[PDB]
């Protein structure tokens, strides 16, 4: 039974230069769980996105990737959040998170939006509502405030993406874990795991 979500939404860049960029890191997420999942996204124009709706657990889980600018993500999720009555407490964002290593991902319940253009946008959409949870897909910090635009934008080199591939595949573990177990348990043990 109990587990609040019924939309997980990856945050993208839209196009196929963009697909392995750092700030698509949401998107691969959906996508490889959509993927096991047999689910074949559908363009939807009217979401601004791809959808998609999965049966995991018997439990119904939408997903989204949309496909606007990451700038104006909220456009896509309010409209298939409203076409669904799916409340923001609801929704689980995934997205790439420079405060954490690549390796590393964790589920967080609101907060702010920490310079993401895409959570920026999604909480303006839902009613300057924060309170819906993330999954943080860790991609490291350039730690210098000029470089971050271009570190986000940037493709990870390979050594890199290895790590960030292994998080998105513990990621989806503990996704469908969250589905049958129900949250603390799927915090567990995502919160102790770290990629080679």
């Amino acid at each position: 039974v109990s587990q609040p979500i019924k939309l997980l939404v990856g945050l993208a860049n839209p196009g196929p230069e963009y697909a392995k960029t750092r700030h698509n890191a949401g998107a691969w997420v959906v996508e490889e769980l959509a993927r096991i999942h047999n689910v074949t996204l559908k363009n939807e124009p009217k979401f601004f996105g791809l959808t998609g709706r999965l049966l995991i657990n018997s439990q119904e889980l939408r997903v989204l990737i949309p496909t606007t600018f990451m700038n104006l993500s909220g456009k896509a999720i309010a409209a298939l959040a409203n076409f669904y009555q799916i409340k923001p407490e609801e929704i689980m964002v995934a997205h790439d998170e420079l405060d954490l290593p690549p390796g590393v991902a964790k589920f967080k319940q609101g907060g702010g939006h920490g310079g993401h253009n895409g959570l920026k946008d999604t909480i303006s959409k839902l009613g300057n509502n924060k309170e819906f949870y993330r999954l943080r897909l860790g991609i490291g910090h350039p730690g210098h405030k000029d470089k971050v635009a271009g570190y986000v934008l940037g493709k990870a080199p390979a050594k890199e993406q290895e790590c960030l591939d292994a998080a998105v595949d513990e990621s989806v573990r503990c996704l469908e874990i969250l589905m049958k177990d129900g949250l603390t348990k799927a915090q567990n043990r995502l919160h102790t795991f770290k990629a080679e």
